[PDB]
């Protein structure tokens, strides 16, 4: 059927199966790529407006403010223009392709200090919602469970489906922890299967693994937009976590390309760490026979003045 | 279920209804922009491949060859990756995008020379076919019936199923004459349904609009990516086109900017023309009650070093 707005529209992403990685096609992807602003978070873009509104945090009249180093702000700020919110969206003033997107889409840009970085624009958000807390809402995609939920929801649900149950790990990159979450959530809670679920993160800042372990917290710069945020956020839920797998920034963007001129699919950076990571658990005998399916949150023109190409 | 490549992905692209378009919801539009390489002709680079495979004119052996400005050098650049076919692409020797895009996905790029622009590559590409015409297949978009074929299969049952039969129109700017041409067939014949086909061409190079006005064909320069190749190709079928509509390069530019700010609709300059002339026959009382599915052939981020932005 027809949309009442492209909000209405996220998800339903294809599962295409990989023929250069994995053992016998045990490596199928999720193409998030596919959505109305081309990534997995415009499925939450749409369930935290979405949430806001049935519990009157947001209204008709008050204004989106928000932070942003990519894809969350493109998401909320495609929501806005279709549901009619006026936003405004902080950054650390950065890549002129998303600035120039982001003014694209109707978005009230400031830009913060470089220097002071992603914690600057935070800051400054902030400060725009105390200057009249009742005019604007932060929606705060780290630890908002509405995050968590459409991917229980969405995301998980698609998965059981398209596979007929018969999933045995998910692998997903994490950046606020929402689809791994909300992905087990929904298979192992919802449908009742003990899937293996794998958390991927730079091996330059493995924040998660050294938690578990009980080894200092040392992050770290790298290369891999979209994970790898150097602290444990909200919306992780560790309980729900079974293995967590460490790559590089250079096997990433090999990987990456690698799914282009391989596969034929135009996958993002963050594209290929989960797959670096599923190939690996995959080339293990003891997930020789298991079906492995793998999150690739954005696709490639995205990254065209990046490291990628 | 699972796509064995990503050349089996194509379509189910969405139906999403404009707000600030159109009359009382009259037009819809069709998101082609979410396709395995994020335009409509995903789905003729797929069926072009596949067409030549079943007649064994491509064979596990032979080398694509074509020229291309874009969409459709991208789309069948994905395919050769996918499915495991050498490519090689002559292109008017520009948009750097579009070249880091093409070698990222594995293209043996050939750049032909400026001044000579498109029917420069044409000719060179030929010439490496002439070189070698047993290890070489040219699948020529502007007259391969397998492109408006996969729009008869696939884009038009999707529009006949979405709108359950109640599309009065159907409009589509034309390139290759491949969508309008498809999707008129698949409703008028396939399904018995008598739509208004409107075709919508620049008014700069309106050669559709002079052709069958019997007017001297005077082909010009315009901005509106994708659409007016300034000739009547053999894969626009006249016979079914109803209606043809005009539109100039800086409306259908604010349209798509309208799109993205307005309806946070991502699409691309020929998306702006297609809407811009739904949006003048949606205001005429005639198609006041009818309902208008628009074809959005591409995504905003393809546009970033162009007038778009
Ligand atoms: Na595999
Ligand atoms: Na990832
Ligand atoms: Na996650
Ligand atoms: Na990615
Ligand atoms: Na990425
Ligand atoms: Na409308
Ligand atoms: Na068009
Ligand atoms: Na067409
Ligand atoms: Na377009
Ligand atoms: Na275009």
């Amino acid at each position: 059927a027809i949309y009442a707005d492209n909000s209405y529209s996220i998800g339903n992403t294809p599962l295409v199966r990989l023929k250069h990685f994995g053992h016998n096609g045990n490596v199928v992807v999720k193409i998030e790529g596919r959505n109305p602003s081309y990534s997995v978070k415009c499925r939450i873009g749409a369930n935290m407006v979405w949430q806001a509104e049935k519990d009157g945090t947001l209204t008709k009249g008050k204004e989106i403010v928000d932070a942003t180093s990519g894809n969350t702000g493109i998401a909320l700020a495609y929501v806005a223009a279709a549901r009619g919110y006026k936003i405004t969206l902080t950054a650390p003033e950065m890549s002129l392709e998303r600035k120039r997107l982001l003014c694209g889409l109707g978005v009230n840009l400031v830009l913060t200090e470089g220097a002071k970085g992603m914690k600057g624009a935070i800051a400054k958000a902030e400060e725009i919602v105390a200057s009249d807390p009742s005019r604007y809402v932060m929606l705060k995609q780290f630890e908002n469970p509405a995050n968590p939920q459409i991917h229980r929801e969405t995301t998980g649900p698609e998965i059981w489906k398209d596979t007929d149950g018969k999933v045995d790990v998910v692998v997903a990159g994490v950046g606020t922890g929402g689809s791994i979450t909300g992905i087990s959530r929904a298979i192992k809670l919802d449908f009742g299967k003990q899937i293996t679920s794998v958390a991927v993160e730079p091996v330059e800042s493995p924040v998660i693994s050294q938690t578990l372990a009980g080894e200092e917290v040392k992050p770290g710069p790298h290369k891999i937009q979209g994970i790898g945020a150097g602290f444990i956020p909200k919306n992780l839920d560790l309980s729900i976590i079974d293995r967590v797998e460490t790559v590089d920034s250079d096997t990433a963007l090999a990987t990456a390309r690698r799914l282009m001129a391989e596969e034929g699919i135009l996958a993002g950076i963050s594209s290929g760490a989960a797959v670096a990571a599923a190939d690996r658990l995959a080339k293990l005998p003891e997930f020789a026979d298991k079906l492995i399916v793998v999150i690739l949150p954005s696709a490639s023109e995205r990254y065209l003045s990046t490291a990628l190409f």
